[PDB]
This record gives C-alpha cells, sequence and structure tokens, in this order.
C-alpha cells in the first residue's frame, strides 16, 4: 500500500541509521524494479495510533506531498504489527550539525535555505499540512546541497514538541495554525545568523513564558532586511505574521531580505547552493595521492 505497492522481499537493509521512540531507520536498497540498487532510507513504526475502531496509519499524509525540498514517500507497506515507509535517502547531513560547527551562516547562505524551506512550507500549507516541530534536526541537505525537509513533523491543520521553535499561540495551547509555522521560520532564521535561540531560560517553563511576553532585542549586526523580516514574523497574534494573509507565502517571497532571490531558478535547483556537504561514500572520505 501507500505510494506505491511493494514488500519486505524488495529491499535489503544495510544499515540501521538511529532508532527513536517514533520507530527505528534503516538504511536500504533496491532490488527489484526499474530503480534497481536505488539507496532509501526504511522508517518502519510499530503499529501506536487508532481511532473508529480501525488502526489509522496517519503516515498516509505523504501521498499528496511531491516537492523538491520535500521527502517524498517512494513506497510502504504493513506486516505484522509493523508499518514500514521507504522514503528519501539524504547523506549531507542536518543543517543542525552545520551550525553546531560554522557557529552562524553568512546571510547569503541563511537566505539560500530559508527560501526553499519557504517553497517547502507553502507545499504543505497547500495542501493543509503544518509542520510541528520545525527545527534545524527535521532540515536535511542532499549531497548536492539543496534541503528536504523530514516528515516528522507533518500533522493535518483542520502537545509536545521543542518549545524554542514554537509559536506564542502554541503555547498557550490556542491551536496550530499556518501562520505558527512562519513563527517557528522566524526563529530558525534568528538562530542561523545569530547562532542563538531568540528566547531561551533556565528551564522549558521560563522560555516558554519568554516567549508569550519577552521583548526580544534586535540584534544590531543583522542588516536592516533580516530584521525588517524578523520583526514582522516576530507577531504575537497569529493574523498579523507576515504570511498569515491574502497573498500567503508571497509576502516572505516579496521581501527585501529574499530580493537576490530567483524563485523560479530556486524551485528547479539551479541556483547553486553555497555549502556542498560531506557524505559517507569512498569519495569524500579517502585521502589520495
Ligand atoms: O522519516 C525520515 C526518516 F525516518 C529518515 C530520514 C533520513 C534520510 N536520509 C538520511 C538520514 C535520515 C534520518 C536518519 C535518522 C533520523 N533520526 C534518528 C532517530 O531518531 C529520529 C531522527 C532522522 C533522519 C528522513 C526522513 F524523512
Amino acid at each position: 500500500e501507500g505510494h506505491e505497492k511493494a514488500d519486505p522481499s524488495q529491499f535489503e537493509l544495510l544499515k540501521v541509521l538511529g532508532q527513536g521512540s517514533f520507530g527505528k531507520v534503516f538504511l536500504v536498497k533496491k532490488i527489484s524494479g526499474s530503480d534497481a540498487r536505488q539507496l532509501y532510507a526504511m522508517k518502519v513504526l510499530k503499529k501506536k495510533v487508532r481511532d473508529r475502531v480501525r488502526t489509522k496509519m496517519e503516515r498516509d499524509i505523504l501521498v499528496e506531498v511531491n516537492h523538491p525540498f520535500i521527502v517524498k514517500l517512494h513506497y510502504a507497506f504493513q506486516t505484522e504489527g509493523k508499518l514500514y515507509l521507504i522514503l528519501d535517502f539524504l547523506r549531507g547531513g542536518d543543517l543542525f550539525t552545520r551550525l553546531s560547527k560554522e557557529v552562524m551562516f553568512t546571510e547569503e547562505d541563511v537566505k539560500f535555505y530559508l527560501a526553499e524551506l519557504a517553497l517547502a512550507l507553502d507545499h504543505l500549507h497547500s495542501l493543509g499540512i503544518i509542520y510541528r516541530d520545525l527545527k534545524p534536526e527535521n532540515i536535511l541537505l542532499d549531497e548536492e546541497g539543496h534541503i528536504k525537509l523530514t516528515d516528522f513533523g507533518l500533522s493535518k491543520e483542520s502537545f509536545c514538541g521543542t518549545v524554542e521553535y514554537m509559536a506564542p499561540e502554541v503555547v498557550n495551547r490556542r491551536g496550530h495554525t499556518q501562520s505558527a509555522d512562519w513563527w517557528s521560520f522566524g526563529v530558525l532564521m534568528f538562530e542561523m545568523l545569530t547562532g542563538t535561540l531568540p528566547f531561551q531560560g533556565k528551564d522549558r517553563k521560563e522560555t516558554m513564558t519568554m516567549i508569550l511576553k519577552a521583548k526580544l532585542g534586535m540584534p544590531q549586526f543583522l542588516s536592516p532586511e533580516a530584521q525588517s523580516l524578523l520583526r514582522m514574523l516576530f507577531k504575537r497574534n497569529p493574523a498579523n505574521r507576515l504570511g498569515a494573509g491574502p497573498d500567503g507565502v508571497e509576502e516572505i517571497k516579496r521581501h527585501s531580505f529574499f530580493s537576490t532571490i530567483d524563485w523560479n531558478k530556486l524551485y528547479r535547483r539551479e541556483i547553486h547552493p553555497p555549502f556542498k556537504p560531506a557524505t559517507g561514500r569512498p569519495e569524500d572520505t579517502f585521502y589520495f595521492d
């Protein structure tokens, strides 16, 4: 079932990439079909979630999601109390990891990732999907340098998550509109530029409290544009935030900050990424001569 029909005997398990509460990730290689020898990430989850006296696989949200800068569910299948999602395998690492090293990114490097993330978030909003936990660990990089949002945070719009990226209405549990996603957009931006989270205290309590009332002082090494965008993104009324309006994402798009960005070339991955990441493949690991 899923996006394409497939079974266990059509995949070859190579590694376990990681393991969490959600389930367990594998590196796998397709053995059948036209894409034989194509590497994938196999996410397998313990079948838990269920409603209306039927086990509802709410990883049916990836069916309609198809976009350059988002992960695509290639195949899917359930098997003896486990659901198996096959997704894109990205070998550039997180954007968290690069942040941990570089500390802060050039305004042009940030402009890039945000712009591609903007397109991603718009696509999801066009399907009525919101990204709960928009932290930097969810934004993976491909070997080119372009991004890909993971599916972990996906959820229909109609409590938990890293509190720093959470928006004020979400803290008060007033509902997770798509305006919340643009707040986290603001956080990711502030963080990538300052190497620091805009709201953070001694504990999760104080941090949440600060999100609600604590006035933020703009770091004055940020350009007028970057400041402008942040000030607009960080508004505690969701309806007054940038993005939450008639135009939608065009508000974000037509801003001084992105005034260098060719959104058509960006989409077609024709604009060059700022940083090419390292890969596990022998090309990037070996020494030479
Ligand atoms: O749902 C997805 C998935 F399961 C995997 C990947 C993915 C694709 N290429 C390379 C690495 C990964 C990847 C590997 C491990 C993790 N984690 C470790 C365990 O706790 C959760 C986080 C996350 C991502 C992408 C997805 F969207």
